[PDB]
């Protein structure tokens, strides 16, 4: 509970109000993390089933999940369950496909033609944490743009065993192979690759500690491969005026809350009466959710301010630049001209987190920690790259050739002048 | 030496050949530049000036350049020079300008709205090393993007004494502030701000081996700031068949070559005639380079690779997948298709590795060392970040709950299936 009185506080108390959790970072998990990617490297496969005995009674076999252990999981899936997937699938593939960069073709002058196309990066690897309830709706955010943009070879790691849920997920977006691995080895083995797991260029998804380390790390090595983005802990923030409603701002708070307890969860309203409300309808639903303790432990750090005004609000959010940024105000439209950071935005009332986190069609692989700064949401880019080509007529290059080796002349560079003058000589001879 | 003939190799040479050399770390290195920063963190302009003071004869003391001094070295500068840059800032802007992103705005299903906008970073950082050979190009490579994404601030820093031609070429493109400020140093106080200079959100530029550690360390700090890509050799490969002119080709190798002892020059021809013309024009060129210490070093790791013929050139190229594909065969633009990974691609005779330089309009600012796989030429993007937005209506929302409710219920978030129950009865209750 506990209301904040934004202008009540003192500059410095605010800064501190909104202060993102400071990163610890043993060495204990570097060094681990780092005996885990140099044994995987080295020793492949051989070092992946030895820590599938470490960790988790798996003692895995095959690596690869078979198409017949795919098929029997389909078979044990609701058919309510995989309509509801096929729905959110298909949102997300048409929000992504949208994304597509159309051609670019100039001639900057006549006779100097430059485009920009794009290429898919070679090969991905995608991470999907195990456990008992596996968020396998990741599964369709990373998947699918990854078909969309063309990967000719698209792979998914997750600790065995695997549940059905993410091996139906992995088929339906057409992910090639699935594999039995987890922790920090599942990422050097994308990275690195063995006798079973292919070295990727690329690999995404979200993990804990280790993992996220393993990625860390893998991205700083020439051997290793990139990653999607950073980590962080996940945050939201509301805006609500007096004509919200408390109950669905609870909700949204309460979702967040819920991924865990390092979950950042802010509310910003200048109505002290909404913030009360939100409060006491947060109190009420905390009393009915089962598995409520890291909930509870997420709003230990929340922020319920109270601010002047509605610019306050917008104001105090770009500031911050959170990973969700949720406008429950009766003219949210409008407002979105005014964030300049945020990684997705939910407007209205109507617009629950759990809508975007699913079936909107957006995706809910997020910057956050801050990094709403320069990131973005992960879309069809993250699975591509842009290519630029040029070519110049005779003409073209005759009359740009002048302003070629007056720069280069300026720069002292010899050669570049030289491939101009060579140039422009075999023209005049062939005039 | 001479040339290689690839089938002539054996399986394990061949891939051997394909690997780019390693680079190191030097603990001494890393250690210094961690000094470096923190120094400037904690004593700003002080510690700037300290730095100054050892390294350079006349220490610092403004460390913001004046607008007296920018129009005075715009003033010492030829009007053919000024000209040439304008052309190919024009050429620039151009190019860049028609990188803009169209809007994305689609309903993946009635009343489910989603879109993706940009925003630009609100303040980047450009550094430019300094010297007799100040390469002022790369100022027009970095300010144009900038001022076209909206960047609100641009600043940049330079080693003392900047040279006329980089205070200009800054003038020319806008930029904001420049500051007398060079190595590790300039980068952590674009990271850090000190009183002078400002923090910005993200840094862009290449430049030594302390400059390279700087912004990789920033990077990874909290604390600090974005950058731009990770650095490595500067390469260029040629694909030249039978019709190609051996000088024509020569100095577009030389012109790679004189960039730094550590680049990668490559030539990929069906024709041993060609590859052995190409060497002899190399030598001759070279003979006449005033001072190419620098290319003849880097030549010593030059490869003139022989092939059986231009399909295998192809797929040579695109398992390396070099900085700068220059292609100077007769079918030239028909194989573009085929290019699957490169940075930069030139075409035909006439397109000169220069030409792309300076003022064909594309950005020269280019990933290199393998990051062609996954990093994309410098572009409007880089300068900006993706947004994405939903609302969903009563009706919209209506029609995808019992899709939500069924995923979050499989995923066993509770409070994100409530947040969609909460709003289904809340409009029951209403109509
Ligand atoms: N931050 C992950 C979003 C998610 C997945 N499932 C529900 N919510
Ligand atoms: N790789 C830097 C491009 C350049 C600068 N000037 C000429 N060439
Ligand atoms: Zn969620
Ligand atoms: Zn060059």
């Amino acid at each position: 509970n506990t209301i904040i009185d934004w202008n009540s506080c003192t500059a410095e108390q605010q800064r501190q109000l909104l202060m993102r959790p400071a990163i610890s970072a043993s060495e204990s998990i570097t060094r681990t993390v780092n005996d885990i990617l140099d044994n995987v490297k080295a020793r492949g496969d051989e070092a992946l089933r030895e820590y599938s005995a470490k960790f988790d009674k798996t003692t895995v076999t095959a690596l690869k999940v078979s198409a017949e252990e795919i098929a029997a999981a389909s078979e044990r899936l609701s058919d309510e369950l995989k309509q509801a997937m096929a729905v959110a699938v298909k949102n997300i593939e048409t929000f992504h496909t949208a994304q597509k960069l159309p051609p670019v073709d100039v001639e900057t002058q006549p006779g100097v033609r430059c485009q920009q196309v794009t290429r898919p990066v070679a090969s991905v690897g995608l991470y999907i944490p195990g456990g008992s309830a596996p968020l396998f709706s990741t599964v369709l955010m990373l998947a699918t743009p990854a078909s969309i943009a063309g990967c000719k070879k698209v792979v998914l790691c997750s600790p065995p065993p695997i549940a059905d849920e993410i091996l139906y997920a992995a088929q339906l977006c057409g992910v090639q192979d699935v594999f039995n691995v987890g922790g920090a080895q599942a990422i050097a083995a994308l990275a690195f690759g063995t006798e079973s797991v292919p070295k990727v260029d690329k690999i995404f998804g979200p993990g804990n500690a280790f993992v996220t380390e393993a990625k860390r790390q893998v991205s700083q090595r020439l051997d290793g491969a990139a990653i999607d983005m950073p980590a962080g802990p996940s945050e939201v923030l509301v805006i609500a005026d007096s004509g919200a409603t408390p109950d669905f701002v609870a909700s949204d708070l309460l979702s967040q809350a819920e991924h865990g307890p390092d979950s950042q969860v802010i509310l910003l309203t200048p109505a002290a009466d909404m913030a009360r409300r939100v409060a006491e309808a947060v109190e009420r639903q905390l009393a009915e959710l089962p598995r409520a303790e890291t909930a509870r432990q997420a709003l230990n750090a929340s922020r319920l301010i109270v601010t002047k005004d509605l610019a306050q609000c917008v104001e105090i959010s770009n500031q911050y630049g959170p990973e969700h940024l949720i406008i429950q105000t009766r003219n949210a439209r409008e407002l979105v001209d005014s964030i300049t950071s945020a990684g997705s935005v939910f407007l209205g009332d109507w617009s629950p987190e759990s809508a975007g986190d699913y079936a909107s069609g957006t995706n809910h692989v997020l910057p956050t920690y801050g990094y709403t700064a320069t990131c973005s949401s992960l879309g069809l880019a993250d699975f591509q790259k842009r290519m630029t080509v040029q070519e110049l007529s005779k003409e073209g290059f005759s009359a740009l050739a002048s302003t070629i080796e007056t720069l280069a002349a300026a720069e002292r560079l010899t050669a570049h002048k030289n491939a101009v003058t060579l140039r422009v000589n075999a023209l005049k001879e062939q005039a």
